[PDB]
């Protein structure tokens, strides 16, 4: 029988988004139509024309097509599987610049030459600053004795991290964050006068001359690695730096910053939880808080061929949606996945993605920059308490909380 859920239903409708996670119409799909198709009316599409969409709700599903890139494309359509409805179709493609939208072998070349800035000894001599950073953000908020936790907590963090991994001097980094700031959620009101567009341009320019400055002088960040040339003469050219910089700034700050909130909400709705993270501060609790959080609630693929998954037969041409929120609570991989649980291990969530060509470049950042936060939040107001509840972000696709009042001593 079909699934229970509304007459045209769309699971990446902003509408939704913007008042609640459907998480009992997944769980209807996982149930009653694991791989399901969403039809979409003429120009309800968010920018893609062609019907609608299979909406995948499984995670061995999720992995198999992460895993298959060959006949699974970023490129053809892009991975957001939402936009405002009138998007321009070159507006679209204009994204293809960037190693998320690109299929082998551009993606292949791009990834080597960027794992340069991602080393994990390139992350781990964040740590120190990082780790400082955390506790002064902390302990600032701690002295405003209330406000608003998403401002005060969870921003600012992955934003010093961007800059950071960049070297982006300290006098700069406020416009670093403005440009990043202005690259997610115009569909939601409260943004409706953010130009994307306008950011990525002026980042670009910003980026190709930080390129042109750091090959004269080269400096502890991962940008002269970035753009040296190895053996066989591989390198980022200065506007292919520039896209990296707008591929950072837009992937490395709204998706960890929503991990940190949505892990506080977890902890608040689970007292026990949060009593043994102060206690024992276990660091599976990060990925826990992804699990949880799901900043990504989907992304898209395009068959490139027909394909048949799991006894579906899918289309050359169509569209793939992997709906990550409903494969990180799947009850034939996860034990009780409705439970929080900060010790979970082995902890299989495919909030970075599927395994496969284009998983998280920035997944250990992400784990290290919510360890630390939460360390720092454990430290100087081990008592928070929230004061009224969040509120969401209109967004298709990413699960975003705008605003969250807290009383940061508990009183
Ligand atoms: C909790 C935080 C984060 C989440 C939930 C997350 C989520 C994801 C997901 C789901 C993908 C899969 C893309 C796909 O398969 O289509 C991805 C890829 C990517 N992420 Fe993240 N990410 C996070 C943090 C970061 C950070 C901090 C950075 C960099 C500073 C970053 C940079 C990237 C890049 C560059 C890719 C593309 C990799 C490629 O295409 O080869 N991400 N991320
Ligand atoms: C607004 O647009 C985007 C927002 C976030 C991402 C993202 C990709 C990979 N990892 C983390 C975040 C990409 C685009
Ligand atoms: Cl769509
Ligand atoms: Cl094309
Ligand atoms: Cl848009
Ligand atoms: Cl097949
Ligand atoms: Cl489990």
């Amino acid at each position: 029988p079909s699934p229970n859920l509304p007459p045209g239903f769309d699971f990446t409708d902003p509408a939704i988004y913007a008042e609640r996670l459907p998480v009992a119409e997944f769980a209807e799909l996982r149930s009653a139509a694991p791989i399901w198709w969403n039809g979409q009316d003429p120009g309800k599409g968010g920018g893609f024309h062609d019907g609608g969409f299979w909406a995948i709700t499984k995670l061995n599903d999720v992995k198999e097509i992460s895993r298959h890139s060959d006949v699974f494309s970023s490129y053809e359509n892009g991975v957001i599987p939402r936009f405002k409805n009138d998007i321009a179709r070159e507006d679209i493609e204009v994204q293809r610049f960037v190693m998320l939208n690109m299929d082998a072998p551009h993606h292949t070349r791009l990834r080597k030459i960027i794992s340069r800035g991602f080393t994990p000894r390139a992350v781990g001599r964040l740590h120190d600053e990082l780790q400082e950073r955390a506790q002064k953000i902390a302990a600032e908020a701690a002295a405003a004795g209330s406000g608003d936790f998403v401002e005060q907590v969870s921003c600012e963090l992955p934003l010093q991290a961007i800059a950071g991994l960049l070297g982006v001097p300290q006098e700069d980094r406020g416009k670093l964050f403005h440009w990043s700031n202005e690259m997610t959620g115009n569909e939601d009101p409260e943004y409706a006068h953010i130009d994307p567009k306008a950011s990525s341009a002026e980042l670009i320019g910003y980026a190709m001359k930080m390129a042109e400055e750091k090959a004269k002088n080269p400096a502890d960040d991962i940008v002269t690695q970035l753009i040296q040339a190895d053996i066989d003469g591989e390198k980022l050219s200065d506007d292919e730096f520039g896209f990296f910089v707008v591929m950072l700034a837009v992937a490395g700050n709204e998706t960890t910053r929503n991990s940190i909130t949505q892990g506080m909400m977890a902890f608040a709705e689970h007292p026990d939880q949060w009593e043994l993270y102060k206690k024992v501060r276990p660091e599976t609790a990060a990925d826990e808080i992804v699990r949880w959080a799901t900043p990504v609630t989907a992304f898209q693929r395009t068959a490139l061929r027909d394909y048949e998954l799991s006894g579906v037969q899918i289309k050359k041409g169509q569209r793939v949606v992997m709906f990550y929120r409903s494969a990180n609570f799947d009850e034939e991989v996860f034990q009780d996945p409705f439970t929080f649980n900060i010790l979970r291990n082995p902890n299989p969530h495919v909030g970075f993605g599927g395994t496969g060509a284009h998983y998280c470049i920035g997944a250990n950042l992400a784990r290290m920059t919510i360890n630390l936060i939460f360390n720092a939040v454990a430290d100087h107001m081990p008592d928070l308490k929230p004061i009224s509840a969040p509120e969401r972000l209109r967004s298709g696709w990413l699960n975003g909380i705008k605003h969250w009042q807290v009383d940061y001593t508990g009183r």
